[PDB]
C-alpha cells in the first residue's frame, strides 16, 4: 500500500487539511492516511465545499475487520483498501462527494 | 543560488517526491531537498530507504531555518547553508535513516 498514489501514510489530520485545502483542487480531492486517534484504523480525508463553510475537509474513519476487510458504513465492506477507494470513486453512498482526484 | 542546485527540487509536493524516490533504480540514501508544503518557511529532506518488511519507502525530515541564518534537523548539529547540511549528512547519517548517497535524478 505504501506505493499507492493516494496513500499518504502517517501524516496528521492537520497536515492532511493543509495538503488538501487548496482552492485550486476539485471537490472530492482525497487521500488515505493512518488514524492517529485509533490505532489500526485508516482515514479517508476528502475536500468539500458548501455555501456557508466554504472549503473544508471531511474525515471518515476506515476500520479493518479482524478477518481482513475494510468499512466506513454497514452498507458495503471491501476486501481491500484499493477496492474501497475504487468503489467510492464511482459511488459516494453517504460521503460528502464521490472521490475525484488524488491529493496532488 | 539554490534554484539551480542538482538536489534542490523547489515546490514539488510530498506525493511527487515519493513518486520520484520510490523506484527500484535508486540506492538506499537517494535524496532531494524541497519546500515543505505544510510549514511555510521550512524545507524538507526526502530520503529513499528499504526495510525487509515494507520494501522501498521514503522518510521525510523537516529542515528548519534559524532566523539568525542557519538550518537544522536535530540539536546535535546546525549549518549555515543547505549545501553544508547536504554535505554533512552525505558523510554521517546522525539519526537519519541512511547517509545521503545519490542525488535524486
Amino acid at each position: 500500500i505504501q506505493a499507492e498514489e493516494w496513500y499518504f501514510g502517517k501524516i496528521t489530520r492537520r497536515e492532511s487539511e493543509r495538503l488538501l485545502l487548496n482552492a485550486e483542487n476539485p471537490r472530492g480531492t482525497f487521500l488515505v492516511r493512518e488514524s492517529e486517534t485509533t490505532k489500526g484504523a485508516y482515514c479517508l480525508s476528502v475536500s468539500d465545499f458548501d455555501n456557508a463553510k466554504g472549503l473544508n475537509v471531511k474525515h471518515y474513519k476506515i476500520r479493518k475487520l479482524d478477518s481482513g476487510g475494510f468499512y466506513i458504513t454497514s452498507r458495503t465492506q471491501f476486501n481491500s483498501l484499493q477496492q474501497l477507494v475504487a468503489y467510492y470513486s464511482k459511488h459516494a453512498d453517504g460521503l460528502c462527494h464521490r472521490l475525484t482526484t488524488v491529493c496532488p
